[PDB]
C-alpha cells in the first residue's frame, strides 16, 4: 500500500476554506485547512489542514491549496485522504485541528473515488 | 489562542480591491488591500491590506492576493483576520489603513464562519 | 517523429482526477492522475499520471497540473499523448498506473486533435 | 502623499490587453498594456505599460499582469494609477506608450474609488 | 519599429491548444501551441508555439501560456505577433510548425486591435 494514504473519507464536500499566516515556533507560516461535509452531515473527521513549512509532507503547498479552492468552488463529491495527530502547537489544533492534508481525489459514485482503498 | 488571530470580523463581503507597486522609505515593495461591507453597513475596520516585504508577515503575498480576488469575484461571507496598527508609512495608513491582513476564511451562515472565535 | 509523441488516446475525456503528496523511495513528491473516458467507454489505458520529482520528463508538473484542470473542468474532447511502463513504485502503480502523462491536446472534431498522429 | 501615486484616471475601464516578448537594447524584456475606455468615450492617456525588467517599479510584474487580465474580463470601473513618459524606447512608446502602470483598484461609484484621492 | 512585430495575424481566434513536455538536444522542454482559425476559415500560417529552454525570446512562458490558454476559454478576436521559421528541430515542425509566438493582443472591432500595424 500507499505510505500515508490509509486514512481517507470518500464522498464528501469541501464546504468551507480557511487560508491564513501565522508564526508557530520559531518559523513563519502560511495555512490552510478545508471544513469537510457528506451531504447534510457532518463527518466524524471533518477539518484538514496544510501548512507550508511544517508536516509529514510539506512539498506542494500552493498547489494543494489551489486544489483545494477548486473543489470549494465547485462543491463536488470527493475523498480526502489525510495523516492524524501531526500538528504539535495546541493553539493550532484547539482552532483547527492535528491533521494533515495528503491528497484529494474525485468521486463518481458512492465509495469508487479515484485512487487506493482498503 | 493563534497569536495574531484574536481581531476580526465576521460575515462580510470583500466588495474593494487595491493592487499596486510602491517604494515606501528606501524599499521597492507590492501591496494589495481588501475593502469591506457587511450588507449596507460599513464594519469597524472596513480597509485591511498586506505588503510583500513589510509587515508582521511577509509571506503568502501570491496566495492571499489570489485567495481575496476570488473572494471579491464571488461576494460571497466571509470573515476577515487582521491585525490593528502595523503600518508606519502615515502616507499609505492615510490612504489606505494600518492593518495587515491575516486570515481569510468562509462562512455556512450569520452564525458560523471558518476559524477560532473569542 | 517525435521521440516519446507515438503512444496517445484521441478524442478522450478527463472524468476524473487526483492529486496527492507522497514518500516514494526516497524521495518526497507531488503527483497527479487523470482519468479518462471516451464518452460513455472507460478505455482500457485509462490512468495517467505525472510525478514532480520522478520520470521520463520532470519538467512542466504545475503546467500539466493546470491544463489537466481546465480540460476536466470543460470536459471537453481531447487528445493525451503518454509513455507506459514508467513507474516503478508498486504500490503507485497498483493504486494508479504506470502510464506518465507527456501532452495535452484540444480537439476540434471526430477526426482532428491538434499534434503529431501515427 | 504616496509617492507615483498623484497621477490617475477613476471611473475608466480595461477594453484591450496586450501581452509580448520583446528586445529592447541588449534586455529580454516581457511587456503587458492595458487599452482603456470611459464608458464611450477614449480617455486622453489611453494605453498604461508595465515591463519585467525595466521601469521605475519592477517589482510585481506577474501579480500586476494578473490583476488587469482579471479587470479586463469583469469590464468593470476601476481607478488606474500611473507614471507618465517612463519608457525611453522610442519603438516602444511609439508603439505602445510610454506610460509605467502603478497601481489598480476598484470603484463603487463615480465619487469612490479605493486609494489616495486628490 | 519593434523588432520582430512585423509578422502578425488580426482578429483570428484560438480554436486549439496544446501543451506538451518534450526532450530536444541536450534539453528538456515545455512547449505549448496555439491553432488558429479566421471564422471558419483557415488561415495560411495556423500553428504557432512558444518553447521555454528555446527560441528568439526564452522569457514569458508561462505567461504566455497563461494568456493563450485565457483566449482559447473566451474564442475572442485576437491579434498573434509571431516569428516564422524558428525552431530547427524537423520532427516538432512537422507535428506543429517552426513559427514562434511573439505576442497577443485582443482586437475592439474587425478594423482594431491592439499593438503596432504595418
Ligand atoms: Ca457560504
Ligand atoms: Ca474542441
Ligand atoms: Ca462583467
Ligand atoms: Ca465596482
Ligand atoms: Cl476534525
Ligand atoms: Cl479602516
Ligand atoms: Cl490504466
Ligand atoms: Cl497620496
Ligand atoms: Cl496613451
Ligand atoms: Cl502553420
Amino acid at each position: 500500500n500507499m505510505a500515508d494514504y490509509n486514512t481517507y473519507q470518500s464522498n464528501v464536500q469541501i464546504n468551507n476554506l480557511s487560508y491564513g499566516v501565522y508564526r508557530s515556533g520559531d518559523k513563519e507560516s502560511q495555512f490552510f485547512c478545508v471544513g469537510l461535509k457528506r451531504g447534510s452531515q457532518v463527518p466524524n473527521v471533518h477539518t484538514i489542514c496544510k501548512i507550508d513549512v511544517f508536516g509529514t509532507h510539506k512539498q506542494g503547498f500552493d498547489n494543494m491549496l489551489a486544489t483545494a479552492r477548486y473543489y470549494y468552488a465547485t462543491g463536488e463529491d470527493v475523498r480526502i485522504y489525510y495523516k492524524e495527530n501531526v500538528w504539535t502547537d495546541r493553539n493550532f489544533t484547539a482552532a483547527f485541528s492535528g491533521n494533515e492534508l495528503i491528497a484529494i481525489t474525485t468521486c463518481t459514485s458512492s465509495d469508487y473515488c479515484m485512487g487506493p482503498t482498503l
